[PDB]
């Protein structure tokens, strides 16, 4: 397992705004597979320490069609904690709106930069 | 490095699978704004460096219709070489297909690798 941003696409046009692409990325990153994120809505990644006022936010910027950029507490198919730094961008495909999401689990990336740091540093001691 | 990945959406129904969507994460990452790039077949992103082979791993996957990721050497506007592991899958939107590629910078990732892997040759030949 190496660091990877999640990215989905969503469809505003269909009923409750799911999820009609999905990359392996974010399948890595929640524990969730392809099958149970494609139809569904990005909100089932929070959890109990999701901030409402920024889940409120998001919705906001979806409806004024406002890029985003937020952290927020997320949480994978087993329960773990993450923090997001979810970027949000409206866009266009043949002159319908879309949604691209792209997510950053900032929590495995300081554990993984962590680990690097401290075993460098390790390597100067000697 | 700490930068925001690349996202590009083609349409392979139109003529050389031209860009539709570009993110500023792309724009950031290429030195090209959004203006210079939609229409445009990704290609002009590579050069000199840039692996025929991984070019050809590109290509056939895109004909396949099946995902491929790459680390790739690419190119920005200004002419100076990055390493770009991209991702590119198929997909589907409202019963149309389209591919989705997203551009990861590891050049500086792929800095400290070489570095360390002569660091474990070295050591090792001193064994
Ligand atoms: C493209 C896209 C990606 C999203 N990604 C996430 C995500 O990673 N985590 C999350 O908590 N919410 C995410 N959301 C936000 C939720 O889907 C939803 O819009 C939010 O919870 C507000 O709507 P609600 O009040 O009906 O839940 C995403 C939304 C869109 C459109
Ligand atoms: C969605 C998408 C994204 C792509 N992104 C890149 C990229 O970032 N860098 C690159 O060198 N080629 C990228 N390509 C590959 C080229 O566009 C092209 O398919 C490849 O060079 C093989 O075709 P050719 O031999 O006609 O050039 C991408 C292709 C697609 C469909
Ligand atoms: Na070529």
């Amino acid at each position: 397992d190496h660091v990877r941003v999640g990215v989905v696409i969503t469809d505003p046009a269909l009923e409750d705004n799911p999820i009609v692409y999905v990359n392996q990325g974010f399948v890595q990153m929640t524990g969730y597979e392809t099958e149970e994120i494609l139809g569904k809505n990005c909100r089932f990644l929070q959890g109990k320490h999701t901030d409402p006022a920024e889940v409120d936010n998001i919705r906001t910027a979806l409806q004024n069609k406002e890029p985003v950029t937020v952290q927020i507490q997320n949480y994978k198919k087993d329960g773990t904690m993450f923090w997001n730094e979810l970027n949000i961008d409206p866009m266009e495909i043949e002159d319908k709106t879309y949604f691209v999401g792209i997510q950053n689990d900032i929590t495995k990336q300081k554990e993984y930069e962590k680990l690097l740091e401290d075993s460098l540093t390790e390597i100067t001691a000697l």
